């Protein structure tokens, strides 16, 4: 299959006007970056509802992954599940992003835009979906195989999933945050993969990316200690080839320079009083 090129973007999907928009919608920037890392009990409970709903939207768009389907079509299914459940799609109008999820085929690392692109047999596609409901966000993504995927690509997907889950199972209060990126990177390196450094996980709460940064590679200079009530994502991008990338002129789509494929999984995590809870399960 040849290297991807930009497809054609369908017009802005509407969302019912009664659904509250995040503040950043239709503005050039978002007011985020300086919010508290530890959330209130109320915000946490609200994030469980946002997380469930984004998990539902993700599993529904993933069902439609099949040779012949377009990315635009995955967006539509995800959009429709968020809206039917009262959530705003956080990606929509975030810094000018035009769709309700990111769709990231094969050599696209992240931030791909749903479009006329038709999925072909053997492809892998990441769907990344975020829900905003009750003044809070819930963020989750996953890579789905399309028909008959080559063994090297199934293993990549399976091992990216496993890295992500291993990292999550280390989350506990009083443990250093740098532990996550140690675990992910050892695991990736074990099988010859390379972890994307330039994109990271993030704190998330009443804002989308609240200023907390979770590195997916080994960086022990970070002194952040996990505390009960902290909410963040773990979202590692793992490459078969080299880490160098380019961005499309749409300004969002990141693609591996060598055009080798790449995969990603994401959950939204709560640090509990003794451990972790995954907020983006069905
Ligand atoms: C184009 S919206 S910013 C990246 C999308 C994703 N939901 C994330 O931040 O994990
Ligand atoms: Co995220
Ligand atoms: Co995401």
């Amino acid at each position: 299959r040849t290297a991807l090129s930009p497809g054609v973007l369908s017009p802005t999907r509407p969302v019912p006007n009664w659904i509250a928009r995040p503040e950043y919608v239709g503005k050039p920037a978002a007011q985020e970056g300086s919010e508290p890392w530890v959330q209130t009990p109320e915000v946490i409970e609200k994030m469980r509802v946002a997380g469930r709903i984004a998990a539902g939207a993700l599993a529904e768009a993933g069902k439609a992954v099949a040779p012949g389907v377009t990315t635009d079509e995955l967006d539509r299914i995800a959009h429709e599940y968020l809206v039917d459940n009262g959530a705003y799609p956080s990606t929509l109008g975030y810094k000018g992003f035009p769709k309700s999820c990111c769709t990231s085929l094969n050599e696209v690392i992240c931030h791909g835009i749903p479009d006329s692109t038709v999925i072909t047999d053997g492809d892998i596609v990441n769907i990344d979906v975020t829900a905003y409901i009750g003044g809070v966000h819930g963020d989750t993504n996953a890579t789905f195989p399309a028909g008959d995927v080559a063994d090297e690509h199934r293993l990549l997907v399976d091992r990216t999933r496993e890295a992500t889950m291993r990292a999550i199972n280390t989350v506990k209060p009083g443990r250093a945050l740098s532990v996550i990126g140690r675990v992910i990177e050892s695991y990736a390196n074990r099988f010859g993969y390379n972890v994307v450094r330039d994109f990271t996980g993030h704190g998330i709460g009443t804002t989308f990316h609240n200023g907390l940064v979770v590195l997916h590679y080994d960086q022990p200079a970070v002194e952040t200690i996990m505390q009960p009530g902290m909410t963040f994502t773990i979202e590692p991008m793992i490459n078969l080839g080299a880490l160098d990338y380019e961005i499309w002129d749409d300004g969002w789509t990141v693609v591996t320079k060598d055009r080798k494929w790449t995969a990603q999984f994401e959950h939204t995590l709560l640090v509990t009083d003794t451990g972790v809870e995954i907020l983006t399960c069905l």
